[PDB]
């Protein structure tokens, strides 16, 4: 004879992105903020602090910008839009994603049209089960 | 007497300090055997899973020795080591180790495994397994902290503009301000009294109201002529004229003045009239302008 | 040809008509680059400001779509719709809407606030902004139109 009782408990995974300076990926910024020209390409990369399971793999679902720390916002510059990389500019190149826990996208650094003076960066990214998806998207052009 | 004192014990695990008699025992806190069968904690980690019971509740439920087991007997229980009261075991957070297997759908994955209890290796009458699962979600928001102060190179040029309120007063009949006229001239009796105010077609600003520096009377259309009767002196009312009151001023955009009809001596059959007007800020003039007698 | 003839595209358009072709498009009077970075015009209202810029000139300027943004960004530009070659932008000439505010003096008050051109939402190269200000007199002369005809006895 046995007793069962069901006992859950919700938890979190950790998740951060780092700036790196060099087209390597060598060394993140730690100062609260940074200054930087429009010449200046800006190399952001993302990982996963814990929970580095092999077949966990990292889909940028969709990156943004925003003028103000607060996600929520209408002003949205979508860098990387439905795991695809925005098209009609060719600064934005992304190396890797979804191939490993490293996610890395390139683009040259830019400024919001109007008074706004500073510029944050969010993202959305979906992990992804290497035994059953592809993991690797691949698109092209639009409706047209 | 090993110890002098209670600091040796846990500070849940409450002392009884006596003379001849020394130990620290539990309370009604961690008493009961039920609600013990049914209490317990569990914490979810990033990337561990850790459950623990309080040593008192299992030490009250005769489990002098505890036995924690889960489906790989490789782990194995110890104590908490930062709370004494708790003891406690980890798992890590994978599929393969510790005999943990991934529940996934859709939405968020989710990871189960079950702890075995008992008090020495065999169980005889009850065998309790305490199945839990942490879900971790797979969507999250992540936010860069260190935001971006760019530089751009910013071209200005300075662009000035003239430009130019709208100002107009009407012809009252009452005296309550009710009808202006609109014809190019009107007919008057001396005994009539002529109340007239100031509007702003534009700009009604709270915060600028209308101050009447000087008003004045002129027999011709032209403005610049000497022949001038100050009806209002240098931002109030011409004294020795009983028939001259003016209701409001500076109070805000609505400036009448009240006064009885005249005539200029002379040919001049015409009367015309003019004034001037200086808008002031509340802000930081009272814009109620105050006097009595000149000189004398 | 969808329409028949010129009337359909703007007088400061001139109107291509030819045999097999046809459009409308800028001439000299709207061509340059420099000066018409230096171009523009202004208006001050009684009640609003307006700042407008020829739409030829942005198209010339390779701004092919126009963002017009102000101090604040709920104000945003729009078409003349009087003349249609001109894109304007209004602002109530008070202090608090649309981010503008009052510099006063002894003499008369003056109202401030600048303007962002861009051709997308992020800017790349240079970023220019348009300082305008109108000055509004705080002393003006005022007659009574309305001239009087009194009767004495
Ligand atoms: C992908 O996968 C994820 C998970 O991996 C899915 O998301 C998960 O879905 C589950 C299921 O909905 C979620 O669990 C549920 O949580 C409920 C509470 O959640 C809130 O409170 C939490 C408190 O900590 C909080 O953390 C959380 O964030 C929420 O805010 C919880 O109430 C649910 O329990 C009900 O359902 C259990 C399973 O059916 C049931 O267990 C069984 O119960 C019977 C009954 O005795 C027992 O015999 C069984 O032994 C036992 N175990 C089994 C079957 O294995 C519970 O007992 C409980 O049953 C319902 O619960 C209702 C409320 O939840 C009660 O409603 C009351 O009913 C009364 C009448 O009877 C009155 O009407 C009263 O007004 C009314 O409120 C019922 O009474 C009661 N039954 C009975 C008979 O009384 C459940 O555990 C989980 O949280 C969620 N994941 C996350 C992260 O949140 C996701 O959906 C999947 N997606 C896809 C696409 O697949
Ligand atoms: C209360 O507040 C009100 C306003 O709110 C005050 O009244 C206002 O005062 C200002 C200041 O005087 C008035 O603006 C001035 O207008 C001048 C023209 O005005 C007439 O023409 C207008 C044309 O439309 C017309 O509408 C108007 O009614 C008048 O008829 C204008 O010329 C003035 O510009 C000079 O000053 C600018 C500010 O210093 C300066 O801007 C800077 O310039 C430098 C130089 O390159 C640049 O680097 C800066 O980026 C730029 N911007 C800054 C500093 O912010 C202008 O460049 C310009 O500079 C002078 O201008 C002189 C003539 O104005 C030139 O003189 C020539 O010089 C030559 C030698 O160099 C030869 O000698 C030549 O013969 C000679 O003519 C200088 O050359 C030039 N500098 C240089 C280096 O070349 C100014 O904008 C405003 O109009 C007025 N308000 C109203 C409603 O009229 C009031 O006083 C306040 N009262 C109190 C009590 O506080
Ligand atoms: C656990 O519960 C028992 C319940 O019996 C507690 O014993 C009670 O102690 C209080 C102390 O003031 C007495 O007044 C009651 O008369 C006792 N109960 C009975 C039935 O006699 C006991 O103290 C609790 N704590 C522990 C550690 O056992
Ligand atoms: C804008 O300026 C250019 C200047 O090149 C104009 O092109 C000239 O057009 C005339 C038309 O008779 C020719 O004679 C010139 O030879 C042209 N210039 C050159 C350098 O070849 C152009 O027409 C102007 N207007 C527009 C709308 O571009
Ligand atoms: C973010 O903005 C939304 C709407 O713009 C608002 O509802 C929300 O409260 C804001 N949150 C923060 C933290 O600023
Ligand atoms: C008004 O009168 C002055 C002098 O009396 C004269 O210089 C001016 O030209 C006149 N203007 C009109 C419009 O009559």
């Amino acid at each position: 004879s046995a007793l069962n009782i069901r006992v859950g408990g919700t938890g979190m995974f950790t998740v951060r992105m780092a700036l790196f300076q060099t087209p390597s990926y060598t060394q993140p910024y730690q100062g609260s903020s940074v200054t930087l020209s429009t010449e200046a390409f800006l190399y952001v990369g993302t990982m996963l602090d814990g929970g580095d399971l092999s077949r966990f793999a990292l889909l940028m679902t969709n990156c943004y910008a925003t003028p103000s720390s607060n996600a929520t916002d209408p002003l949205k510059y979508f860098i990387i839009q439905d795991r695809c990389p925005h098209t009609r500019d060719s600064t934005i190149q992304v190396v890797e994603n979804g191939e490993s826990s490293q996610g890395r996208f390139s683009v040259q650094m830019f400024r919001f049209a109007g008074n706004y003076d500073l510029v944050y960066l969010h993202c959305e990214v979906y992990l992804c089960d290497t035994m059953n998806e592809k993991c690797k998207p691949t698109c092209s052009g639009t409706r047209f």
